[PDB]
């Protein structure tokens, strides 16, 4: 039998309310997330960075062989569920002294022994101490599972997050190469004009002050679209020249309408892997409960041997030589003070801890829900508003340059219109792929399609097929 | 009886200054913190949220757990130091060879022997070995206490200044909510006078321009406050409906004076939980160098049995069947090639590494001491700044709008004051809850009111009563 | 003989191309990095700072102790190579029951028995159970030297940063600070002006929002100062003093040429302490293979006594109770249902972990060359951009502030001419100490002078002579 104690995980009792993540002019969805999610964006340049990193991520490959490792452990813990047999052989020589209480001859006593045969040894699991251990790590290797399927899941969101910030960084790069173009043509105007005496040493300072800033924020620009460049890299190559001089392919992301959840799950439990992973090795943790309380138990062994034993070696294999025993075993633990109990208090303890743990990762999980929903939909408004700012400043900048080309406006006051122009660019851009990663925050909180109820095993072994592990 | 090194942690040397972390105009305070410092902020609302975290917050249980665990291991070692009782039952039968040197018969042997009774086993703990590692165990469950102590003063810190974010991100929103009703209210105004002919398509791109970018400030600080809203619920909800729907009431941060230390404690390494905890794991490492040392010198091993045996079930437990032995074995190592040596070296550099451990413990905290102390008094000086510019701006701003009203002024140059009234006010804001972090961060680097020397199970068990552990329960 | 695989690193293929890291006007350099490279930084006051890191910091100590654990790690596994000798005494007093198998008296026998004498244990290492296990520490021993290196150039790396940035913090203090003390001239005068009735409430309170405004901004810097001087303390100190009470002497860092690779190295893999270390990490897995699968085969254990043996204690070291023996045990696993065979999947699963954090290291230290190449070359460009931009908005505050002074300028249009230049001496100050971080970046990512192929230990001995261990 087992001394495993009953496990009892109370439920998770929460309202579903659709209208959390949903603007008033949109439609409440409760829909479910497909397993490919990231196609949706419509971008192939997207759909082969992530087919990169499924194949070369190590952080994916690591989750992997975690997985491989929880398995043969699953397997030498399944071996002591069954009898051990092994073979033996040994050979002594010893001088037996006259005092020896072994020894009546009264006179020194030289003797050999020859030994050889097949040995059994079993420990019969009558209190479940190999069959909960052996649990406890089916448990394990089902938590390692669902924590590769929650490192594919990072992978992916971590691959189309740098992705898009790649993007946005490409933008603003190419937004601010302009500005710079033709602040060195406005400043080449003005320099024309102060040679001829048409302008003052204060405009062409202003137009060169312009021109020296506006390079300083191009530089910047590339900088950050070189941060964004390497840390995608890393996510996705393994080819060393890919890494040092390539660059990457993009497309500009633009509005349009994605079937992600708006509202929280009935079955939220079930379609997060690290909820999962954090059920099954409380489970596993509960299984060695049992384990440790099976010491206040008689243990019961069986030990077996057959073969031989002579005196000497050229009868060893002979019919007088022929030996065998079978033997049990029963140990009971009396007064160990405390030894025993205090390891069954420490293996309670344990079971504790992965439960607070649980339940740790139940509160984060529903604290990233419900600002993964929030953040979509005011961002969404935010799409709205930094569009139609940088409409007005743009129009802004078109009057400012008709009235200054025409000397009625300042160099000062038609220099800020295209720098406030500039900045409502940069900021719609930023907005443009903050709602575009807002979109993966939504998938990834909700499971990104991950179900506990399908077949686990065979899920991983399908989308795994491309994980390349040519190196062993 | 102990092969455990004396421990020699040298003295912490170091001047006393309570000028470090006050101003001019400021009393230079020494004075000890409450325990429940938080309550002096006079805010309700924080005193709920707090009760809430010590009840609820799962890292605080963790630690709790954690120091069970260390009372668990500690009874287990305790065990060690004890004569050890077991009883046993055995049966087994043999053919003993005709070629076996045991066989004086010359012909097959079958015979069976079985036994019960009642055995001991006993471990002379001459040289320490189980008393060192007992000793060591109790230096690791003190250090779990103060790792608890840490624990609930690092909880408490953080579920405070979390609140205090956030009630700095709700007086930011509200602030921008304001700023963009009336940026609507003047955008409908060049609206209705773009219709009429009375501005132009350049006055009214600039109020839409201006409409569309407090629309967006605003979004960014509804969204700056769901963020810390999540925060302050992960720390402190055990409800899932309370961390996915509700709000969080709080109340406005009003400057007053706290009685906190402006110069460094005479008694700082008997104020902080880490360092004792640091302090604690040293001990534990020493005693296990005795532990190591003992492999050298001489175990001594006790046996006994009280049972029966006999080669035949049904007489097992006879009379003639009545046997009792006690056996005594002594061993030495000899020669081990650098096994024993190189076991106890690697024991003594477990203890370097905590000592280490112990002196970067002691730096980290002089350093977070000293920026908490001169952040705490810098930071008093920008609520004024602060304060003063946003009153100028302000009357700047209200100037600026008569002017406009009258024609007397662009309304670029009336949206650029109005702009620049709330980026001060918005500051004003940053400066007076970042205050009010910096008085937790110099209650976070004393202590929080942590006494080495008092009896810390006894305070441990009483600050622990509403630690919710219902779930094993 | 050993069991151990034959391990197959494959080659890290790339180009090279000293152009990457090289500005048009530069010229291409492929020059190895000297082991004290922050020497030619020119500071003395930088050059003290590294020394008190070199003695005080805590994580190299760390990284000294880790390296010495591995060593008498490496001291335990090598005894296991040799017969190990033991001294054993034992006495025993027993009432031996009637019906016991070995009692054929037919009464009760009491008896004694007493043993003293030196004892032989040897595990015959015939497949390199114990030798790979030997050799699998020695691997582990010189990844603890690589990593003892890596550490120091982290710990070089980050105080020579923090420095910097200290330094940066200081200038800035400085700008901050004397823009404070104009802009309390600045509204002295027109609070006088304002009392005689000769400015406007408007105007006064323009001068007070900026006094206000830049008292802030001050404020600010000196708060951004201490944090750059608690973290350099914490890096380089063991006075608790000098931690609470005192500052950091510093040198402006002023604009020179730096021998630096602007290309990568053709022996990369050699200059990386992190990649020497993951490579010996792996090796160390490889050989561990092999001891897991030596429990496949036979195992030989020599046994020996040399000593004495007597019913009684009077008679123990007589002649009578001399006593010897000698033997050999063979051992042979049959049948273990996986249990072995599980095992050697285990170990193999360890080394293709150690493989993946080996292609990791790789794939990081590759994409840190790159970034820290197009970094140095950009901020250097920005080192121009900032310069001249910080000197166009200085003459345009000059000639502001003549306008300003006879009347011919509004105090806002001052206040902001002020307030540009200020922006832009603190955004050259910024970019200047970025600049000397990307000398250190590209130091950091070669390696910092390290070479695979010199004597580790000669080297590691040398260069930590002045590492304060003084407590043990
Ligand atoms: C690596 C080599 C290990 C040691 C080998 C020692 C050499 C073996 O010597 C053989 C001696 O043989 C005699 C054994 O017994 C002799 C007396 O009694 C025999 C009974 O008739
Ligand atoms: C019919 C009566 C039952 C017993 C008769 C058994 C016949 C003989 O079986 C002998 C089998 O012995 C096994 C010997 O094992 C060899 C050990 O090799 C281990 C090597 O290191
Ligand atoms: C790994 C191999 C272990 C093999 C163990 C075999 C033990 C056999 O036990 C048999 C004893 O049970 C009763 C039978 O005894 C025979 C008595 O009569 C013999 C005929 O004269
Ligand atoms: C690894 C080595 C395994 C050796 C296995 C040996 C198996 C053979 O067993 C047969 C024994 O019987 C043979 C006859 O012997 C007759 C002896 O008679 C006289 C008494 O000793
Ligand atoms: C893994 C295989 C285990 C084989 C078990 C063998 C059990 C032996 O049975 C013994 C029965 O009784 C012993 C007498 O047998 C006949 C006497 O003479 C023949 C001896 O070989
Ligand atoms: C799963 C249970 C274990 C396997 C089956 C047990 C086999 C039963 O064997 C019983 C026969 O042996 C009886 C004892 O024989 C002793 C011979 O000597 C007689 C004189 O005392
Ligand atoms: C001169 C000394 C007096 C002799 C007294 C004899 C008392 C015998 O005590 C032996 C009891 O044996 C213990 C049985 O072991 C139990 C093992 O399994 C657990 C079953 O409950
Ligand atoms: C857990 C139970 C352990 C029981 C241990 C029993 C030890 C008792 O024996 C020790 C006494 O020493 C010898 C005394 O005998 C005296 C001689 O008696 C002979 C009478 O003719
Ligand atoms: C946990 C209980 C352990 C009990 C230990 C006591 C063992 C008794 O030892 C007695 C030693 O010698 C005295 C008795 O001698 C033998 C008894 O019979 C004598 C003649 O009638
Ligand atoms: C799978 C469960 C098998 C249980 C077997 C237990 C092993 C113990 O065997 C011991 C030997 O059996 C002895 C049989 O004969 C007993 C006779 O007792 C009095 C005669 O001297
Ligand atoms: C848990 C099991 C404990 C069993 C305890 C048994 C105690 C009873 O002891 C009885 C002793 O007296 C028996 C009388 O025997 C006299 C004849 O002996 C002759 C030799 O065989
Ligand atoms: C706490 C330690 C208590 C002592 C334990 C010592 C180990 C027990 O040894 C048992 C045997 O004692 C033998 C006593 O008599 C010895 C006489 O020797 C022969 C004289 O002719
Ligand atoms: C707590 C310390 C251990 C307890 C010691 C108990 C007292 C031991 O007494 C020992 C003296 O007795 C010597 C042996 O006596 C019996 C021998 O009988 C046969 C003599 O030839
Ligand atoms: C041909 C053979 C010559 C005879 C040589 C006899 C040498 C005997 O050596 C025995 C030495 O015994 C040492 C045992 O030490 C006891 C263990 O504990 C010691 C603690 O002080
Ligand atoms: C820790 C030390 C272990 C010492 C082991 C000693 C082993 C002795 O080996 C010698 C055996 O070899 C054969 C010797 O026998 C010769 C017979 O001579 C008898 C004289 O009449
Ligand atoms: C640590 C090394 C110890 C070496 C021990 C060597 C063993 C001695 O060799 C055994 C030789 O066997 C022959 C017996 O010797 C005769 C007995 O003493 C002399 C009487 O004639
Ligand atoms: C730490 C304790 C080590 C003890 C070592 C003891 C070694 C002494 O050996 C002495 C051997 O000499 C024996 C002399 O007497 C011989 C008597 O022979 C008569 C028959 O018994
Ligand atoms: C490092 C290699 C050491 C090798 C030792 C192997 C184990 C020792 O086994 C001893 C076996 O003794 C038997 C040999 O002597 C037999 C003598 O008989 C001869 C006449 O029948």
């Amino acid at each position: 039998c087992s001394l495993s104690p009953n496990l009892n995980i109370p439920e998770a009792n929460y309202s579903i309310d659709n209208k959390l993540g949903a603007l008033s002019w949109e439609k409440e969805t409760n829909s479910s997330i497909t397993k490919n999610w990231w196609k949706d964006f419509d971008d192939e340049n997207l759909n082969k960075v992530v087919d990169l990193a499924l194949k070369n991520n190590n952080d994916l490959k690591l989750a992997f062989i975690h997985m491989e490792q929880a398995a043969a452990q699953l397997g030498i813990d399944f071996s002591s569920l069954l009898p051990k047999f092994d073979g033996s052989a040994s050979g002594s020589r010893a001088k037996t002294a006259i005092n020896a209480p072994s020894n009546r001859t009264g006179e020194v006593s030289y003797g050999n022994d020859f030994k050889m045969g097949l040995n059994l040894s079993y420990e019969i699991d009558l209190w479940g101490k190999y069959r909960d251990t052996y649990r406890a790590s089916k448990s394990g290797f089902k938590a390692s599972e669902y924590d590769y399927e929650a490192a594919r899941l990072s992978v992916i969101s971590n691959t189309v997050q740098t992705y898009f910030n790649l993007v946005n960084a490409y933008e603003n790069e190419n937004a601010l190469k302009e500005a710079y173009e033709s602040a060195k043509e406005i400043y080449r105007i003005n320099d024309e004009k102060f040679q001829v005496g048409a302008v003052g040493e204060y405009e062409l300072a202003q137009a060169r002050a312009n021109l020296e800033s506006m390079a300083l924020q191009y530089n910047e620009a590339k900088l950050n679209k070189e941060n964004y460049l390497k840390a995608l890299k890393i996510l996705t190559s393994n080819d060393l020249n890919d890494i040092l001089y390539k660059n990457q392919s993009y497309q500009v992301f633009n509005l349009k309408e994605f079937d992600i959840p708006t509202g929280i799950s009935s079955t939220i439990l079930l379609q997060r892997p690290d909820i999962g992973s954090s059920l099954e090795k409380l489970t596993q943790q509960n299984y060695l409960v049992g384990v440790a309380r099976t010491a206040f138990l008689p243990s019961l062994s069986l030990t077996g041997l057959l073969g031989f034993e002579s005196g000497d070696l050229d009868t060893l294999v002979k019919g007088g030589s022929k030996t065998w025993n079978i033997g049990g075993n029963f140990t009971l633990p009396i007064f160990h003070w405390g030894e025993i109990y205090q390891n069954v208090n420490l293996a309670k303890l344990n079971k504790d801890e992965a439960f607070v743990n649980y339940q740790n990762t139940l509160i984060t999980a529903f604290g990233e829900i419900r600002y993964a929903l929030v953040a979509r939909k005011t961002i969404r408004l935010q799409y709205d508003n930094a569009q139609a700012s940088e409409q007005s400043y743009k129009r802004i900048y078109e009057i400012a340059k008709e009235r200054y080309d025409i000397g009625e406006m300042s160099l000062q006051d038609y220099l800020e219109a295209r720098q406030n122009w500039l900045n409502a660019a940069v900021a719609f851009n930023n907005i443009k792929y903050s709602y575009a990663n807002s979109i993966v925050d939504v998938i990834k909180a909700f499971g990104g399609g991950f179900e506990q109820s399908e077949d686990t095993s065979k899920n991983i072994k399908e989308e795994s097929k491309n994980l390349d592990m040519s190196f062993r």
